[PDB]
């Protein structure tokens, strides 16, 4: 059961990764949100699925992997079999879902995070549904080769708040950065 939810960290250029590893030097607030709005659940015997294409997946260091208290499935058309550490392979973000029912996994899903790439988060912020989009806006511009959409704004609406969110800039090394929700629902 649950909700769909994308979650990103975006740089001002809306860029989220450079070369396997993030365009911006670790945050680690920023880390332990990504890593706790993920986790949660407060329902007992559920877990989160968390949802990645091949590079966001590699992008992780290896004593990060797989993301322990989740399910973690690896959308990828190329790889050959589920990664050392992953779950479930799935070919697309239907099949994925899809997947979400048949013996393990609909009894075990709460919440589904799609965690990255760009390709993932276009398939999804363009399928049909009620999806959030959980936004952590980097105020600064940053070297990238992976970007993150365009948020067609006004087909997408900005919460004011939302649980567990925090409202104000936060600051870390010195970037300023500050969380956003967005939803929608075809
Ligand atoms: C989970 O651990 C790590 C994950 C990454 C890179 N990823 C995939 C990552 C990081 N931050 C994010 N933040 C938000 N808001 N949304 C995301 N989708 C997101 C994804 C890099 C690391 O170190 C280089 C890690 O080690 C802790």
């Amino acid at each position: 059961v649950g909700s769909l939810n994308c979650i990103v960290a975006v740089s001002q250029n809306m860029g989220i990764g450079k070369n396997g590893d993030l365009p911006w030097p670790p945050l680690r607030n920023e880390f332990r949100y990504f890593q706790r709005m993920t986790t949660t659940s407060s329902v007992e015997g559920k877990q989160n699925l968390v949802i990645m294409g091949k590079k966001t997946w590699f992008s992780i260091p290896e004593k990060n992997r797989p993301l322990k208290g989740r399910i973690n499935l690896v959308l990828s058309r190329e790889l050959k079999e589920p990664p050392q550490g992953a779950h479930f392979l799935s070919r697309s973000l239907d099949d994925a879902l899809k997947l979400t029912e048949q013996p393990e996994l609909a009894n075990k899903v709460d919440m589904v995070w799609i965690v990255g790439g760009s390709s993932v988060y276009k398939e999804a912020m363009n399928h049909p549904g009620h999806l959030k989009l959980f936004v952590t806006r980097i105020m600064q511009d940053f070297e990238s080769d992976t970007f993150f959409p365009e948020i067609d704004l006004e087909k997408y609406k900005l919460l004011p708040e939302y649980p567990g969110v925090l409202s104000d800039v936060q600051e870390e090394k010195g970037i300023k950065y500050k969380f956003e929700v967005y939803e929608k629902n075809d």
